């Protein structure tokens, strides 16, 4: 077969490639939050949580990567350290993207007590937490959980690695049974199942409110004919009584319209319980201004703001598919090796193939942030062109 150098050159300056373009992508995102304070907000902390463990990627992660392919003689604790880096950072992208759906569910599903309840300062020490622990499950292997206590020791005498060293090899290294039960199946296909379920009910919170705001408009017209097309007083009592309600539940420029809306609700049904019918439907005509002048105005923003949510939320949940889809590779080939005893292992252009683009996906987040959010895409420009 061919020279190793051949392969091995595509694959260094293919990564070094994309060590130059996750730094440079991610430190825009995290220059843009600074300057911005549009950005400034608990949401996007994670999302500068997320651009920094992509910053390192580049920094920190690549450059391992190149190193161990080599399979260079290392001591095999330096050696893990080289090897399982990468892992706390993939596991603080986990917990980043699982803090952004659980905060977009808190805003959704109860937005009068969110800022109240998630603040930038409690938003800070989670994100302490959650890097902390990211570097516990990351380097859980240098705890004990290796394989060098049972070195390769053909592939250590044979490029003549020192006593206690071994050839630096992943797969040498790192446990299969740790990256698939442990790394794959705990840490992260529980946490993006999770993930989609948290955003399945964001998208359900929506569809359910957006139905609310529909059928308490639907019930305000509905019952608007009821009198105008009514036989006695205590059908017009019936419609209003209705409409009060349906009133006080879409109350809970903005509060003085529900106050004439009641107001006049009430002096219509003052005069339904005199028996004065004609004057009833006459003042429950007079809740038609009403509806226009405040009414209409209140339910057209509440259900641009629900879309608005709706769009948001889809544009952080391409985020979480892209990274799944960049990474889900890898794990199923690691399922391969590990299952499948009998399968001849994967070869080794189709695991540095994976290996890179796993790698790809701390390039891909800034990109989304562009062409899917406005505020992101106009602190781009700014930056961009009065910069150089
Ligand atoms: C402060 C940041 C930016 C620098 C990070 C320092 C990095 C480059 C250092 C810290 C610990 C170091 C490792 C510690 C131990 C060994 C074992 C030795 O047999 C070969 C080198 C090797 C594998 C080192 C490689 C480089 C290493 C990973
Ligand atoms: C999320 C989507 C995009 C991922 C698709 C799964 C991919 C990674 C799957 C589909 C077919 C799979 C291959 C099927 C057969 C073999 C032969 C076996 O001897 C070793 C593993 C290997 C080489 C598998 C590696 C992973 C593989 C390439
Ligand atoms: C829920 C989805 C998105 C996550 C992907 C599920 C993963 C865990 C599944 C999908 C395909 C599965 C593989 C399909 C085929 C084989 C070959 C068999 O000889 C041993 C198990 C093994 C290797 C499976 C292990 C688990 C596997 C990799
Ligand atoms: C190299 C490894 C990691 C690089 C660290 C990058 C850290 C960059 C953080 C940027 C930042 O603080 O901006 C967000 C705030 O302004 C929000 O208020
Ligand atoms: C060694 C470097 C590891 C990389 C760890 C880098 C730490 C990331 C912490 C961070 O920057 O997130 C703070 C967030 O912006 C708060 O608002
Ligand atoms: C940041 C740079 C990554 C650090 C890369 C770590 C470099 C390892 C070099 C090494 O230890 O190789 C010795 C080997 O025995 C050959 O002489
Ligand atoms: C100020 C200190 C910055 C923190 C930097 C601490 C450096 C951590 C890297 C380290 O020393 O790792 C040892 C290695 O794992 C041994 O095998
Ligand atoms: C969370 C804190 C975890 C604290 C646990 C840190 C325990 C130190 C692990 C360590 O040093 O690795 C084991 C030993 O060095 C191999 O010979
Ligand atoms: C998500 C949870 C995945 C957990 C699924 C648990 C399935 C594990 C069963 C298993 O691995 O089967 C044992 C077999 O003997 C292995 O060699
Ligand atoms: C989502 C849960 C993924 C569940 C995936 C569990 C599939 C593992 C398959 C397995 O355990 O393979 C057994 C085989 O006999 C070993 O030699
Ligand atoms: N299995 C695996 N191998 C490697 N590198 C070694 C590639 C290799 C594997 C087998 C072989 O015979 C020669 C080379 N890096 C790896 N990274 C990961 C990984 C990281 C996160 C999830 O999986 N898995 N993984
Ligand atoms: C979206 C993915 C980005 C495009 C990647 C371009 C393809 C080049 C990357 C890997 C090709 C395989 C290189 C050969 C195996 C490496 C040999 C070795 O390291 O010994
Ligand atoms: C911005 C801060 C500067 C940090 C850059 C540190 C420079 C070290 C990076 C790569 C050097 C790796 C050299 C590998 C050693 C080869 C072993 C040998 O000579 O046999
Ligand atoms: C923003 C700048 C910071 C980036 C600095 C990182 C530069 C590292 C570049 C290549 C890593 C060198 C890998 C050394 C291979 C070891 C070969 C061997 O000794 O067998
Ligand atoms: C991102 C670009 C992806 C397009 C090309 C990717 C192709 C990888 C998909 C299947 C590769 C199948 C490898 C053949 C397995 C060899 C069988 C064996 O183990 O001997």
């Amino acid at each position: 077969g061919a020279p190793p150098i051949m392969g091995s050159s595509v694959y260094i300056t293919v990564e070094l490639a994309i060590a130059v373009l996750a730094i440079l992508g991610n430190v825009l995102v995290c220059w843009a939050v600074w300057l911005n304070s549009n950005l400034q907000n608990v949401t996007n902390y994670f999302v500068v949580s997320l651009a920094a463990a992509d910053i390192a990627v580049g920094v920190l992660a690549i450059p391992f990567a190149i190193t161990i392919s080599t399979g260079f003689c290392a001591a095999c604790h330096g050696c893990l350290f080289i090897a399982c880096f990468v892992l706390v950072l993939t596991q603080s992208s986990i917990f980043s993207l699982l803090a952004i759906a659980i905060d977009r569910y808190i805003a959704i599903r109860i937005p009068l007590r969110y800022n109240g309840l998630v603040t930038g300062t409690r938003a800070k020490g989670i994100i302490a937490i959650c890097w902390v622990l990211s570097f516990a499950i990351g380097l859980t292997p240098m705890l004990g959980w290796n394989n060098c206590g049972q070195p390769k020791e053909g592939k250590n005498h044979s490029q003549g690695c020192g006593e206690g060293q071994v050839a630096c090899l992943f797969e040498d290294v790192v446990p299969m049974n740790y990256m698939v039960y442990f790394n794959f199946f705990a840490c992260v296909l529980v946490p993006l199942l999770l993930m989609l379920g948290v955003y399945l009910r964001i998208f359900l919170a929506a569809r359910r409110q957006l139905a609310d705001l529909e059928d308490n408009w639907e019930t305000l017209n509905d019952n608007l004919k009821v009198i105008e097309k009514a036989d006695n007083a205590a059908q017009v009592k019936d419609a209003l009584t209705k409409m009060r309600a349906a009133a006080l539940d879409a109350q809970k420029d903005f509060r003085h319209g529900f106050d004439i809306l009641v107001g006049q609700i009430d002096d219509a049904l003052k005069l339904a319980n005199e028996g004065k019918v004609k004057e009833a439907q006459a003042a429950a005509e007079q809740l038609k201004t009403t509806r226009n002048a405040y009414i209409q105005k209140y339910l057209e923003r509440a259900r641009s703001t629900l879309q608005k949510e709706v769009h948001a939320a889809k544009s952080l949940a391409i985020i979480v598919g892209l990274f799944a889809l960049c990474w889900l590779p890898l794990h199923i080939i690691n399922c391969f090796t590990f299952f499948c005893p009998d399968c001849s292992h994967a070869p080794l252009w189709l695991m540095y193939l994976a290996i890179v683009l796993s790698h790809t996906n701390s390039v891909v987040n800034p990109f989304i942030y562009a062409y899917r959010i406005r505020e992101f895409r106009q602190t781009f420009r700014k930056i961009i062109r009065s910069h150089v």
